């Protein structure tokens, strides 16, 4: 049982020319990698080679216009980069951004390929810029191309088109791009937990509410677990996994699990306002490992406290390597509003998943 790891320092080259202290820092990935070395986890993993995605691979999920506009930024002058970035919601661009986004995606393709060909059982991808806010036709929220969505489609392209992929998105934000890309698809089950606040939390759309269950053949294959009015943490996430994520995932019976693993719900994050602990993330990882015969790929999304993300992701890797789940801190009673959220999702998805009845 081998665990793969992909990391390339050159993904640090994407940077904010106006604000060197912008939270989506180059050192997010080097810090996570360093913590893996410090804990002696890196040598326990097989290093998967990084590579650039191709334009044809980007077209699995993105329009030709979007690909061409982002590709063009590699040769843009600063004024062009600033103006282009300001056309999107929450994007900064440098001359290295396009190449870094390609590297994040291609690293994830190689990791999925290593899993699907039986070279490794599971894997972790320490990548930036993130992906889950990127839409077919636009960039958004620090994301240029939807790495996780592209990896699901890439996996299908090297296996069979109907390969069942589960994407679990535990970044504190709703993965609007991932939801939209797969909204009419039953081959990719999208499950997101996210701070919602009745639509007031970024990305500020009611598309993230529990009543969005999918469209067309995808009805039932989009599961939004939105949190309102409360500093959620381990008790709420464990309860959501027990009552919703795991029962639905088991019924779906995925052949590959991708984790959109943002660590911005972590205790200490400057943006998320939540308190999921590193041991909490470890328990979530260990639960997902019971699916798809253990074929799990953990993909870095957001997460902005360098210490928190480094501890949290490195513990997920420890779980993938087979280590025993660490003890959790005392779990307070579920916040009353988290009970309401879980029951609302249960009511919305009981029609589609017999395991919830
Ligand atoms: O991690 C992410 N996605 O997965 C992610 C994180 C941050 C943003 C942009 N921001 C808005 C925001 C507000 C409240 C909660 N979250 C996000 S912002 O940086 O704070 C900002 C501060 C002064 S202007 C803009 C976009 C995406
Ligand atoms: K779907
Ligand atoms: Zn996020």
């Amino acid at each position: 049982p081998i665990t793969g790891l992909v990391y390339d320092q050159r993904m640090m080259l994407h940077h904010n020319m106006w604000d060197s202290h912008h939270p989506e820092l180059p050192q997010r990935i080097s810090r996570i990698f360093s913590r893996h070395e410090e804990l002696r986890l890196l040598s326990r993993c097989h290093r998967i080679p990084a590579r650039l995605a191709t334009e044809e691979e980007l077209a699995l999920c993105h329009s030709s216009k979007h690909i061409s506009i982002i590709k063009s930024s590699e040769h843009m002058k600063p004024r062009d980069l600033n103006r282009l970035g300001d056309e999107y919601n929450s994007i900064f661009i440098s001359n290295e951004s396009y190449t870094c986004a390609l590297l994040a995606a291609g690293s994830c393709f190689n990791s999925a390929q290593a899993i699907l060909t039986g070279q490794v059982r599971n894997a972790v991808a320490i990548v930036r810029p993130p992906g889950h806010h990127a839409e077919k036709d636009t960039a958004c929220g620090f994301c240029f191309f939807n790495t996780a969505a592209l990896t699901a489609r890439y996996a299908q392209s090297i296996t069979r088109e109907s390969l069942r992929v589960l994407i679990v998105d535990w970044d504190v934000h709703h993965g609007n791009g991932t939801q939209h890309i797969f909204e009419e698809d039953d081959s990719v089950l999208y499950i997101s937990l996210h701070r919602y606040e009745d639509g007031a939390f970024f990305p500020n759309s009611e598309d993230a509410n529990y009543d969005k269950v999918g469209l067309g053949k995808g009805r039932g294959y989009n599961v939004n677990i939105p949190w309102n009015g409360g500093k959620m943490g381990d008790p709420e996430y464990m309860a959501a996994f027990h009552h919703l994520v795991m029962p639905i995932a088991r019924e779906f019976a995925p052949e590959l699990v991708l984790v959109s693993a943002g660590f911005d719900a972590a205790r200490g994050d400057p943006l998320g306002g939540f308190q999921v602990t590193p041991e909490g993330y470890a328990h979530l990882t260990h639960q997902l490992m019971s699916l798809a015969a253990g074929r799990v790929l953990i993909i870095l999304e957001g997460g902005y406290n360098l210490t928190s993300i480094s501890e949290s992701m490195s513990m997920c890797t420890s779980m993938l390597l087979g280590d025993s789940p660490p003890s959790l801190d005392h779990l307070t009673p579920l916040k009353t509003s988290a009970t309401v959220s879980i029951n609302n999702v249960l009511r919305a998805h009981a029609p589609f998943w017999s395991s919830l009845r």
